[PDB]
Parts: structure tokens; C-alpha cells; sequence
């Protein structure tokens, strides 16, 4: 029935935030379509979406790294 | 840069601060984003939601929600 | 200046001085660098590491994990 | 995954002492943590394909070091 709703911002606004909106429908495509799953994603995820440029999979990686954080923050709760 | 997720009604809950309501939701049937969204001040009474900042907080969270659904339909 | 190699969850525990924690890992499955690297504050809390500064030690050598992973897969 | 055994890899410790064009001839013979690199003595060295003098020599010197260091942490 209706659009899933999984986090405040989606993922194609963080995608666009960053300047790696490029990626929007690689992301989409592939499933990684919200910050729990973008979470979870290491090197081999990313590659496979088709980030294969090394600044761009060390600013993606950086994401995931604090999206890590900012979620062990909470559950320290 | 805020990443707040949820993938159920209880996380969403406790995402906004209204996690002493994740029950009241639950047990009236309200345990999916597809009925959540659509939900008025009456249903908010029905759930025993009776502050006025609370049902603010959930009634903006809930209209919050319907916008970002809306540009996705879009 | 710093040769510490390890084979085991029990001997990176103890090699960033955590080993009192080796039979909680153990109990609840932490049996691999595999699921290791995939553990968020949940786990750790499962785990039973309460003390803020070993929490941060143990995540922290989480996170070196997953970026070391991360490049060999580069 | 990618199996984790050290908080830095050989290959850095190579292209470190400047002895980087040896990185995968090590790799190949399996010489990929520090603990076995540690081992390792002049006929290994060989074996990977090591030849010059001053090479095997920087290499040879640094893994004393290297024991040096593992032989005090261990007191």
C-alpha cells in the first residue's frame, strides 16, 4: 500500500548531500535502500554497486563509518 | 547529517521519543507504516496519547512522514 | 614498531587487552573475525562490556577491523 | 572477512624500510603476518626471490628488530 519509511532523510538525499548522487540508481538497483542496510555495507558491496573510483569509495566508506556511530550512539542509550 | 533509522513501528516510536507508546500502538493495531501515516487526533485519543506535546510531537512526525512518502511517489 | 598477529577472537582480545571479556565472546557465538567485525553496541552490551572506555576500545578496534577489510578488498 | 591477523600488514611494514617491490613475491610464498615474516631467515629470503646483498640485508636487519621487539613484549 504504501512507500516504506525507514529514517527521516532517505537515501538518495545523503547520496545527494555528498555529492555521490551519481550513484542514486546503482544503490537502488542493488537494494541498498536504507540506512540500515547502507549501514551494514563494506568494500565488496560498494564495488558491486559499481563505485569503483577511490575518492568516491573512501567518502562512501566514511558514511557508512559514521551512520556506524552515530547508530552505537543511540544503543548506548 | 542525521541517520536515524527504524524498520518498525516500536523503533519509529522510540526514534521520536514516544516509546512509552509502542504497546497502545501495538495493541490497537497500528503496527505498520502503511496505517500509521494515515492516522488522525482520534485515532492518537484512541491510543491513549493525551498530552498535548505528545500528540504535537506524533501528529508532526506523522505528517513528516506522509510528506517523504509523497515525494516518493512522486 | 607494533607485531601483533593473532588467529583467534581470543588473541585479538587480548592483544588490545580486553581478554577478560574471551568467554562472553565465546558464549554468545563471537567465535570469528567474520561476525566480529559486524558487531554494533548491542552486541557489545550482550557481551556484558558496561565500562564506557572498554566499549569505546572495543569498537574503535572494530572499526580499524573493518577499514583493514575494507582495503584488502580495495 | 578478509582475515585479519595484525593491526598493519606486511605490506606496509615493506614499502616502509623502502623494500616495496618484494610485496607480492611474499605474498606468493605465504609470508603474509608478521609472526611467520619473524621466521623467516636468509635461505626464505632467497626462496621469495631476495638476491641483493643489501637488500637481504635491510630485510635480514629489520626482522632482528622485529624479534628484538616480539622477545621483550613476551617478558
Amino acid at each position: 500500500t504504501r512507500p516504506d519509511y525507514t529514517s527521516f532523510n532517505t537515501v538518495d538525499e545523503w547520496l545527494e548531500a555528498i555529492k555521490m548522487g551519481q550513484y542514486k540508481e546503482s544503490f537502488a538497483n542493488a537494494g541498498f535502500t536504507s540506512f540500515d542496510v547502507v549501514s551494514q555495507m563494506m568494500m565488496e558491496d560498494i564495488l558491486r554497486v559499481g563505485v569503483t573510483l577511490a575518492g568516491h569509495q573512501k567518502k562512501i566508506l566514511n558514511s557508512i563509518q559514521v551512520m556506524r556511530a552515530q547508530m552505537n550512539q543511540i544503543q548506548s542509550v
